[PDB]
């Protein structure tokens, strides 16, 4: 039932009875499970990454050894997530940073720097050299 085939190079093709196909490189540093449900799972040993692909939401999920976790959406929005709670989100073409003073923090393509604090105040640094402070 569970069919595992080892090719001449050393690579492996394994067929599961459920419908899932799994592939292993000749050096065994790259593993790929083709779940049916149309999901894809990729493991890169040399890069220490594990990628989960959801075909139901078209979302890629990459996890790193240091704790870095990246989510990729079809809209173009990318979300970085460190273990220390710090979160970065990438829009076209903006970027919001979150650390747990500053509630949020935004950097734009203009070079514009927006800082939002917990009190509600806002600091806006414009690329033309202007500084902008918003108060209650």
């Amino acid at each position: 039932f569970k069919r595992e085939i080892t090719n001449a190079d050393g690579s492996k093709d394994i067929w599961y009875p459920n419908g899932n196909l799994k592939k292993i490189s000749a050096d065994g540093m790259n593993l790929r499970m083709l779940y049916f449900n149309k999901d894809i799972k990729e493991t890169n040993i040399r890069e220490g990454t594990v990628k989960y692909y959801y075909a139901e939401t078209n979302t890629w999920h990459t996890s790193y050894l240091d704790g870095l976790e990246i989510l990729e959406f079809p809209n173009g929005q990318t979300e970085h997530r460190r273990k220390d709670g710090t979160v970065e989100i990438h829009f076209p073409n903006n970027s919001i940073k979150i650390v747990d003073e500053k509630l949020e923090e935004w950097r734009y393509a203009d070079g514009t720097h927006l800082v939002q604090l917990r009190n509600g105040d806002k600091i806006l640094n414009l690329p033309n050299g202007q500084k902008e402070i918003h108060t209650k």
